[PDB]
């Protein structure tokens, strides 16, 4: 075994011996939801002992043997089967009987990155990457619309959905919230969000946004004769405003495809999201983050990975969330941690961190998985009639701090353009605003496309030139 | 002014302007809620520019100033009026205007602890205090049911409610989880939660579980001759699970009183705390925190503090809320952290950490406050016929890794008995097994009531002999 | 000709989506029938409601890519009469084409009752009875019980 | 282990080998459904076959081992951990995660005591008794109105 990893195992106490099993012949085999953690002891305890403690608290035990324990629950015991006692990482198994059943996300979140997280036992303690098999990937719902879906609606194909956010974050009224939306949206832009603070403030009564939204919409895309889509922040106090507010943009008259459902999944709650993908399915499903840096950020010892975060988003169903700009914008921070989160969510099969994902349902060994594998890479809409075969893809939502320069950069470090970009600052604050702010963005984009740099672009193009000296002069 | 604030003053953009007012005149108007971080910057920027960018993200900007601004959004950005450069503090004043209507939680928390976590300009960001004024805490609900309503209930007071939590966490049936809840009851024991990750598992049906308790506690009543309470775990998938969890417990058909509802407030999210408090106002709602270590814990420099958690709690309405026992268990960390959040629940003035805290609703200054303060210091029962004076109490729920001989050092730091204690493996871990638990942590309570020492007062208690045989080895 | 079916093996533990694999590829490379494994039912890892939807959409693939119709018997068998008609219900409005799907009963361990039910609740779909535990009657090594010719006519008689 | 029985384990094939566990460490943990068989094969099989063969046909198995496997299915096989080979008895432990939810008793007779009846490779196989765990007895319905509520209505004891 090693001398070492054999003396740490003979300093277990009969309590964590029994979240220990570095002999586990098949961890891959179904019965377990696979972690790996950055863990760090905090005195008394071993690296170890710790991470059987660690174990015991994140699936069926406690502190110390209880005279409760049956025979039976014993089998229900994570286990902690592997050590890089170097980098400091644990990987335990997770019997995924523990979690509660109908798909419940917010139960698996309540094991692995729960009560674990405040124990004195650990000084860092963040969950890197989880692996899902494929008999408990078929036990929850994944994405039911997808951008595949949106962009059939916009007919917007090979490039970046081009969005902007409503900026002011506040002070804005439902009549001025509107105008800023037709004008993204007229100035050649695709999708416009809600900030994630806006909702029924009493200058902006979201009655009033939505019924005004709904003519922009119309008058735009009669005068563009294109698509557009809105997405709304639909997080409220308790459930019954949420649904009365998604009820209000359901009964507004909109064409199908064109309006979607933003949630701040970290402070509303995983419930929320849960309700509206099962609520709304045929609806878009945006899980903006807010909150999630305590978890995420480098800085912090104690939390998870942004590819955790991105990964429980689409075993949740959400259709988009938010992944970061790879430290290119205002957030931090890295391609390292944001593109293999994008990736995670965008493909079929991905690296990513420490556990390669199949997003499959059946096994990844079958002529027909390899096939929508192959598929998936040569950018094909797959799972239209095959469904069954695997989970759907969860998009990329690019913001923060964002502007038509940083497009080009982005794109380099994502590999793609299979995502939805969104630029508040990067659009309104354009010397000649909104509608020039958008038109500069598109350049950008075609520039791209045609394989131009922008300042050669720019030459018979005046709102990518006024941005080029904006927003870097 | 002074040299230094002056300098800062002048390095300030004309946005960074818009979000500093240093000689703000009366920051507790009313008009705003007023907040305190610990906050470094995290290069580029200097202590004031940070906080200007930190307040401006959360409140109504962005970080370029836009085009789409108008004079009646500034009024309602949030300002940066003192500093405290040698303890790396900073206070901002949020305008209430800001927040949702209808009383929602997760929108205040979205601003103020929300997107700003994950800035790349900042390399810590700690919320360690808030200050609600009288015009905002009636906007929202507070709580309906309290440990004064439950108190009542079971008939027990000058003492904590002494609980259990069911252990295994995991692994036992709907049957072998009853017969803990009995034999805790049976013993002496008052009441008995949940443990937080507990629901509808393919071995432990809900709705079995829920009988056999109704059964459990049936037996237990008529041998004790005692009143005796249960704490489920409703945290479901999504909404309509969790309904239809309530709606079973209601319908069971256990006497009022006798039930409470558990909900994992971080992981299921702020929007079912709130669901629960307005669907269910008269059943105790007991808000779990697991997951709360990412924002709270001491090694995470971004996030905010337990007074700040448990704050939101009783704001949101939480007839209790779990923080932490000062260290003295297995979860981080102090009195200085822990106690003073338990304080800003229990009473109606409080110090806490920056900003003292009257909980009304009404001036602080009225006789009728003052009496109401003088009278809750005294440990009378307030708000039974004057509720529209003040928000009721949120309960300290003081649970992780506790014993018998562990019940007087936390009343010592705690410095009352106005609380709710659980024993998981204090309890099923005795020698004895559940029964011989129960009754060691009511001799210890007896003992520290008394006045008397536990090792004298088991002198003629054999379960609590057994218990400090047990836990001091 | 004889109409050409399969059973999903493995005989259970399979989840509800390779289940559905199985009955793709066995109707894709030219088979007509599937059934069920007798005990195969809702078992935590194949959700009932699941496994119907899922056969329901590889049929629909299997038949468009063949040109060729399908049929899958479904194990229909339940713990209580009530829990057999929810599972039935299911599948009567799945929404399958009709004559794509049939029933299928333990006749020996269900019994001649849920046999009975099922031709008269639903008369216009094929009631399949699979006889699992009939060796105990029929085996030439036991001298008591019925014979094969017996049971089979019975069952034409239900 | 012993030389009968070491050369018995040698005599099985690949598929024979997945339903035996003669080491199994606690047959009592919960998982499992305990029975015991007499039985006696049925030619050309020995004991051990002909009984991991039973294990097989009442639990996730089949005749020849199948391309659908998963590495899932295989941990509900029934496993075949003690013999009396004077006696003629074998006994089976079976993960009671294989029965059809709800409680369904039906579909545990369908396994236990149905196609493995009709087998040609068993001359005797009678199941002669079972044991239930306390995980699993909490899965089934058990008696609601007992003789002690018939001698209340009547008056009638002792
Ligand atoms: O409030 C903001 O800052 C944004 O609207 C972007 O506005 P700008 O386009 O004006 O920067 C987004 O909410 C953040 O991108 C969220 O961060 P992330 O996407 O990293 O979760
Ligand atoms: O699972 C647990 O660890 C507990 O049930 C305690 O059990 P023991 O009595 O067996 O330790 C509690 O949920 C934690 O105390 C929560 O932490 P906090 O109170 O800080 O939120
Ligand atoms: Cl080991
Ligand atoms: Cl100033
Ligand atoms: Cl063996
Ligand atoms: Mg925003
Ligand atoms: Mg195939
Ligand atoms: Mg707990
Ligand atoms: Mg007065
Ligand atoms: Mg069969």
């Amino acid at each position: 075994m090693s001398l070492i990893y054999e003396d740490l195992v003979k300093s277990l106490d009969s309590k964590q011996q029994a979240y220990v099993d570095l002999k586990l012949p098949d961890p891959t085999n179904g019965e377990f939801l696979l972690a790996v953690f950055h863990m760090i002891p905090g005195g008394d305890l071993n690296v170890l002992q710790a991470a059987a403690e660690i174990a015991a608290e994140s699936s069926t035990g406690t502190n110390i043997k209880v005279s409760t324990e049956t025979a039976f629950s014993r089998t229900m015991n994570a286990r902690v089967y592997q050590l890089d006692l170097e980098r400091e990482l644990v990987w335990i198994a997770y019997p995924w009987r523990l979690f509660d059943r109908g798909g419940n996300v917010q139960n698996i979140l309540t094991y692995i990155i729960g009560n674990i997280l405040g124990m004195k036992e650990i000084q860092a303690l963040k969950l890197m990457d989880i692996w899902f098999p494929p008999s408990m990937l078929e036990q929850y719902d994944g994405p039911s619309y997808t951008v595949d879906d949106m962009r059939k609606y916009l007919d917007v194909y090979d490039r970046p959905i081009l969005g902007t956010i409503v900026k002011p974050k506040m002070g804005l009224t439902s009549a001025e919230y509107a105008e800023v939306c037709y004008d993204f949206w007229v100035g050649g832009g695709d999708f416009v969000k809600n900030d994630e603070p806006q909702a029924n403030q009493d200058f902006c009564p979201y009655e009033k946004m939505v019924a005004h939204v709904k003519e922009a919409m119309d008058k735009a895309v009669k005068e563009t004769g294109q698509k557009k889509v809105h997405s709304f922040n639909v997080s409220a106090a308790d459930f019954d405003t949420m649904i009365e507010r998604c009820e209000m943009i359901t009964n507004a008259g909109f064409e199908p495809g064109s309006y979607a459902f933003l949630i701040d999944g970290i402070t509303a709650g995983w419930m929320a999201v849960q309700t509206l993908r099962r609520r709304y399915p045929d609806v878009f499903l945006h899980f903006h983050r807010a909150a999630h840096g305590a978890f995420t950020r480098q800085e912090n010892p104690i939390g998870f990975s942004v590819l955790v975060l991105s990964k429980f988003a689409r075993l949740a169903g959400a259709s988009g969330i938010h992944t970061g700009t790879a430290g290119i914008g205002k957030m931090k921070g890295t391609p390292a941690e944001d593109v293999v989160a994008a990736h995670s969510i965008q493909y079929l099969k991905s690296p990513g961190h420490f556990f390669e994902q199949t997003w499959s349902k059946i096994m990844d060994t079958d002529k027909d998985v390899i096939n929508l594998v192959n598929e998936d890479l040569a950018h094909h809409v797959i799972l239209e009639d095959d469904s069954w075969r695997a989970m759907k893809k969860c998009c990329p939502i690019v913001s923060g701090g964002l502007n038509p320069v940083k497009l080009k950069p982005f794109i380099d470090v994502m590999e793609n353009v299979d995502f939805i970009t969104t630029m508040g600052s990067g659009v309104h604050s354009h010397p000649g605003g909104t509608q020039s702010g958008a038109k500069a963005l598109v350049q950008a984009c075609d520039a791209y496309l045609q394989g131009m740099d922008i300042e050669e672009y720019a030459k018979d193009h005046k709102e990518l030139a006024e941005a080029i000296e904006f927003y870097l002069n």
